[PDB]
């Protein structure tokens, strides 16, 4: 039962705090209780220490081979980015329960090639989940990006998309139009957060909403929260795929309360301090 | 009296905590639920000669609808097993002994199950020189019919009908690449005067020619509630004169204000119906 | 630096005596709102005329010179029956406005919604455009002719807004929001939608807004126009010299606009 | 003694054009044409008019052998199948019940197997039927469509589901599933309980396929393709015929059949529809 | 009615003093489609060397109108005999003719940067008043990182009408499926026709109406790029080139396919046996 | 110096007895090819002498431990047959073995061949051809099990359209061939009666037309195969890489000798 994240660690320098959308959702599962390995792409300098330090702090396991970037990846704030993404090829660890991606990892070269083929690696035993997390502020090619999401939705399991996420990705469609089409590409679910409208999420029996329950990370812990359950459903590994799209409506609707509870409560304890 | 003709199936529910059997089937439950509020209504349905078939008809009596002849043919009494097994047959007398009706709602079971839902959609044309036509697709999760036939015998069931009810699920389950109001505006435009789509807990909204129709949700199945959501809905309609072949020039023609009161009508009936058998 | 409105100004005459008009409600709007505008209208040299008049000055909006020619002074009965014409000059008296406004009748009836068309393409120049629709068929007249008059006037717009009600006459068979983000991708920088007691939404480029609801049907729709226009106008996107950032508007600042916009509209209620 | 039964829709082929034509036709009506030449006894259950063109296609199954099953002829008006385009003017219904002693075989296919409301009354003939009688079907999806733009491919299923020999084309098979090779389909549709699936190829020959295994025939060297299968398939079942593989008596050793045999069966199959097309040239 | 070709122009060299001659797959098929009747463009990138002079006139004598822009390569590319390239592919991204009946690219200028990218914009550019054809062609000999260049492949696939390719161009693409199943499985996005030749086994083809084959021809460079001139050529005359008539070119039936790709299969039949004499 | 080693059963076919079994034709093949080969199969009386002296005649050396059958098995099809080897043979180090059929799939013998395939192939190009016989009853789960694991530790496969058939009914033949190639081996040969033969390795397909008959061919098509990889330079464990390098024009050329050996058999034969 070990998860497999794959994605950027950085530091957001408003002050600085340790940042990656991939890293997020990997602090999360490891912070629920899961058994994560971080594939990332940190630097060996100050920040890459604080990284480092930040995920040995928190339960997950950081994968070897992710500490050789020449400089730890910077998002400085509307966001400026200096970053470079490239992973090594090669499977590095056991077929894992779970592989999750998503944001520059999964559309910024060189190593968005490597996910992708590490993806299709590890997809016969693995449920294959993925966010977007569009962040235009980085560089550009907006079709480029734009068709290796698309090629990823046709490759993943789960799927969790904001609003704002499916709006850059297709302007004239309302997002639960591009969602809906999303489902219809292969996954067993696509989750779409809504803001102050809530949730909603597709499978193939029905619809599932929750309720209008903006600050940094709530998607990814929404993101983790929705994997956590998922998996706590006996619905992760490739052993279940058949299953996960079998989910009921009533189960996602409890897997989307409880991700979307998560998110929250992530929200609220940050706004204590 | 103008009276009202429901077609389609009646059951039994058998729920297998403390096993017990209820009596059920949607089409059921509307002709029931017209009943109750005051409206004289027969039901053409396909039941047993058998215990729960002596049941069903027990229950149907009780509530003021009458049973049109020729519905206990079946060899069994349908049954529906909750894992939600049916043990099912569903066929009608071609041509069943009723004066022309004001009203025929069907749908459900009824309305895609062979053989009867070939007789189903040729009663519907047959009677829509005299009657308002009302379809409640009401997609049986289980369901277990061809989904593309399923769909297909949908379809010719919204081109003969004046009012549609569906549900947010119904319409996914016909076209999961759409959203259900996109849907339910192309239902619309294929001859009803009426398409109505509940929402669950965010209400309902409905469609005319005349715009668009809102209820926000009120505070206990949710297809029990449904049919009472039909029956009330049906029943305003019919009080505020719009049923009857001889009103359907009016009936496509009603305003968006009438229209929202028919949809509070249904959306209180129903409501209402769930708390009072929330309190036993 | 003014804003021009061109469009109808009647009387609303009740079952069994009202000044109205969509575009006049626009331009009294504006001018309670603390704008300059310009309104040109068809109003007949008669008692309906002067009443519409002396209301036009009391708001503080300018008629424009031309617009009291009218043959009668149109009317709207009420359902409503419509004794009306709309005549305009083919060019105004008027140096260039930062904001020109239209909709409603005015944009589909004949003769004057021929110039109409005309001088929002040679306004933009100038000009932020922006456009209700506002159907109102009881006026009857071709449908499809109405229709392509619309989409005509959509494709020359920077601001559009309409209610769920319009886009459903324009097209009956989508949901309101994807007539409206079809629109959109037509030139305009911003397309609002109002949608009743479940709020108002709008999008751009950047993504879409929405308000919820609670916070006289179209009366309340104009002076919802007239907000949404005073603080765009108020944010400094007016203008032909502001048009690309105006098509650049955060979400932020357009769920600004339409908080204004929703607020003004149930202030405008809520006093009268 | 032994008797062969074909439902199937009997009709006009209407070609307005150049030359204009009026043609007997209905894939079922030839495989029962086709079959009583061979020299089988044959009824057909169909559903013809008391008009003109019901006349004609009455006469032309008498003269060809083939015995009218009784009922056959209550339509309003006969079906005309018009290629101007192509349109359909036809009605698809049979007594539920036909007055038809146990057959050895019942064929059906094509439009009758697909349209209501007689497709109902087929699907139910073919399942009281098997008790006695070999099942054998051919989806002729291209007519279907002609008919029907919007038909569903779970009506097809059904029949096969039902089936001991089944005969397809490649396009049939493209509509039934475009993402797989026919191949994949037809092997698909033998472990649904059918004894022979036979594919043919068009120009590249036939295959086929039974538990022992593939068997196949090459092309021929030479055109009316709805006709040549037609005969092609009178042929395969005339040739299990004479094999000794048809009658509910037989199924197991049908479902055993050899490869071998299958592969013969093949060629007498594949010879007979080629020789019917070149008698059709003179 | 004008067809833009756009891919590379360059000389082979044969291993041995050995012989050049004038070649580039999409060179071949605007040269193609030229000989057959109709008015080509051709976009490429060529030396105003010795080399570049002689492709240039190799374009103009076969009724082939060089594109403005395509000269400025700092020097004319070259393969060399398995083939090894001196190789530079860009292209000015801006829309350089009036919009064509017909787009067609491949082989080396699709999956090669930076004129890759541009390709993709021109392609983007004139669709919809334009047919997408492309050839995959693939020269894996030419070093690049096999993933990126299947992403681009795929990039083009999903926007193009038509698409030809060899069995050993698909197996490049995906080794674990039969190259009849990649073809069904590119036409699924978006493709109308997806034609496969199959060396001493004919050629198929799909439509959303069903499969076509051609038999095996009895009768080796560039015959490729003569059966693709010889498909657009036949799919030409027969109406179904322009965005106009993308609608009908899906609805495209198995007998019109059948017997584009028997023009096909003869054309190129037709330009070895020529070249066999030659 | 080397030389090839074939595991599998020797029979005797009742019709008139004729000698048989599928890897011994190969043995066979191969030694009237000009190889020298090894046979260790399960062989004591006047039917083994038969079959003894059929196999040194044509050039094949016996392994000792062979003649130890009680007695030597028959086909009449109808199997009388038992299958049983020493789990080390006397034999030095082979640059090829071949195993299939009964011998691959039969116990007690079919347990002993598995992990003698995974000892030789330090030293050994590994063949296998399953040429499946079920008239010779068993469980076919475990059968199609032992079959598999077999493919995964083979470098050379070939099958019948019929085998395959045999294997899984519900996929082309040509798709287990190439989902077999997938598990390990650099080359699956797949015959495909009057329509030819298909070979698949990591280059690209191969294909032979039909040639204008007993599954004797079948043998000799292998016995072909093998002769000319051998030939070809690409047997033995230190050629492995350069076998699973094959091109197609080298592959093409090899079906072709193995299509054109298996004809040129039968047609010297009547």
């Amino acid at each position: 039962a070990r998860g497999l994240v794959i994605g950027e660690a950085l530091i957001d320098i408003v002050a600085e705090y340790v940042g990656g959308s991939p890293l997020n959702v990997a602090v999360g599962l490891a912070r629920l209780g899961r058994d994560v390995d971080l594939l990332t792409h940190i630097g060996r300098d100050a920040r890459g220490r604080r990284i480092a330090e930040y995920i040995e702090s928190s339960g997950v396991q950081l994968v070897s081979g992710s500490q050789t970037a020449d400089r730890t990846p910077t998002a400085t704030a509307t966001y400026a980015f200096d970053l470079e993404w490239q992973i090594p090829d090669t499977p590095p660890v056991t077929p894992p329960l779970l592989v999750h991606t998503g944001s520059i990892a999964a559309a910024r070269e060189p190593g968005c090639l490597a996910v992708a083929a590490l993806l299709d690696a590890y997809r016969a035993a693995a449920t294959v989940s993925f966010d977007p997390n569009v962040r235009p502020s980085l560089s550009a090619d907006p079709d480029l990006t734009r068709e290796r999401i698309q090629r990823l939705v046709e490759r993943s399991d789960i799927i969790k998309a904001s609003a704002e996420d499916l709006h850059w990705i297709d302007p004239t469609q309302p997002p639960e139009q591009t969602a809906r089409a999303w489902l219809a590409c292969g996954p067993a679910i696509v989750a779409l957060t809504l803001g102050d409208q809530g949730a909603v999420a597709f499978c193939a029996a029905g619809p599932a909403s929750v309720p209008a329950q903006d600050t940094v990370g709530a998607g990814d812990a929404f993101m983790a929260g929705l994997l956590d359950t998922l998996w706590e459903q006996g619905l992760l590994g490739a052993d279940r795929r058949t299953e996960l799209r079998k989910i009921g409506v009533s189960a996602l609707t409890s897997a989307l309360e409880v991700a979307a509870l998560t998110s929250a409560l992530t929200v609220a304890r940050a706004g204590a301090d």
